[PDB]
């Protein structure tokens, strides 16, 4: 399925200090996410133009009562396009049980254990018999606070690099240049400091410094 997102770069750790106290009345959620990303040591993803990750995520709001493990989403993104701050990409997702997710980031050949229809398509499209090539690339801690603004889900992204950090507003839409539109008229009307993302998380991490 494609998924398609708004994508801006907020320019200081300033701006989105300033944007993330003006949403507070319309916080939703706020998520840790911790992103791990598998390859061929040759890059035979990349050069596909796939990109294959297991997100680990908690809510930062999790019952203390009743906890629950961190849930655990494979991914693949195939042939992304991003411009003019709109994001599009094929994108297939499935959960899975923690436990293997974390196996699998020391030993990316465990990936065949799970059964997903997610892995099977990489072997599939690919043309790989199984993930005994693979390595864990690493990854990289994000926090994402999730709000309910104007008619939307507003993502805003604090990613934190070895290299430092980096912040994004991100919205889920099937009407990008609606609400592109509406997010600028907003941030300009507020002076909060932004320009287009042109660059994914992945590529930032694999980049190894800021944009
Ligand atoms: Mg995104």
């Amino acid at each position: 399925a494609m998924e398609v997102e708004v994508k801006l770069r907020l320019l200081t750790a300033a701006a989105h200090l300033r944007l993330t106290t003006l949403l507070t009345p319309y916080h939703l959620k706020t998520l840790h996410q911790r992103n791990t990303f598998f390859d061929t040591p040759k890059n035979d993803l990349s050069l596909r133009r796939a990109v294959l990750r297991l997100r680990f995520l908690q809510n930062a709001a999790v019952s203390a009562a009743s906890p629950s493990p961190p849930r655990c989403i494979v991914s693949l993104k195939a042939k992304p396009t991003l411009a003019n701050g709109i994001s599009r990409v094929e994108e297939d997702e499935e959960e899975i049980e923690y436990w293997i997710g974390k196996e699998c980031v020391e030993s990316p050949a465990k990936l065949s254990d799970i059964g997903s229809r997610v892995l099977k398509r990489v072997k599939e499209e690919y043309g790989f018999n199984d993930f005994l090539g693979f390595v864990c690339l690493g990854g990289f801690e994000n926090v994402r606070n999730v709000y309910e603004w104007r008619g939307v889900k507003l993502e805003v992204d604090e990613t934190k690099y070895d290299f430092g950090n980096c912040y994004e507003i991100e919205c889920e839409t099937e009407e990008p240049e609606r609400v592109k539109t509406m997010i600028e008229e907003f941030l300009t009307e507020e002076k909060i400091e932004f320009s287009n993302s042109d660059m994914t998380k992945f590529a930032v991490f694999r980049s190894g410094k800021l944009p």
